[PDB]
DNA sequence: GTCCGATCAACTGTAGTTAAGCTGGTAAGAGCCTGACCGAGTAGTGTAGTGGGTGACCATACGCGAAACTCAGGTGCTGCAATCT
């Protein structure tokens, strides 16, 4: 929507951002190699709140996405997504015509 | 590089060693396809992290309108005085 207008004035630096803030963010990020979000139980550091979030569950059994089809737990909704799409049919034969489907590639 | 000509055997006259397949009953080469066993190949997958863009909520800005507050307009009598009598 609103225009990307503060620009990252480093050498070699492309990026613009919609609000100096963000531009700040990146900034200390990139350029003076800082970082805001500490692991509580490795060596790890992240740039934003919810990447602190993602990597806390890292250490833990009780995993926010769980499995409809064997309940096998993930931290997010695309490894939720490509893990249930194991549990289909999801290969189809690519030569001209040919009707059948498949659940392991090797079996394609 | 070439020159001479000696010299192992090239290409030339006849005297004596090699298969192929018959009768068979037979084990011998060379072989075929299903099956099993591990190495490697095809390639999509499993966590994990960097970035971005959407959405909500805010406040900041002007500009028009709404009510506030200040300061001075306006009403009406009559205490006192002056024109007409
Ligand atoms: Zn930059
Ligand atoms: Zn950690
Ligand atoms: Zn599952
Ligand atoms: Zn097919």
């Amino acid at each position: 929507n609103r225009p990307k207008t503060y620009f990252c004035d480093y050498d070699g630096c492309d990026k613009a951002f919609t609000r100096p803030s963000i531009l700040t963010e990146h900034q200390l990020s990139v350029h003076q190699g800082l970082r805001a979000f500490q692991c509580d139980k490795c060596a790890k550091s992240f740039v934003k709140k919810s990447h602190l979030e993602r990597h806390l569950y890292t250490h833990s059994d009780t995993k926010p996405f769980q499995c409809s089809y064997c309940g096998k737990g993930v931290t997010t909704r695309q490894q939720l997504k490509r893990h249930e799409v194991t549990h289909t049919k999801s290969f189809i034969c690519p030569e001209e015509g040919c009707n059948l489907r498949f659940y392991k590639h090797p079996q394609l």
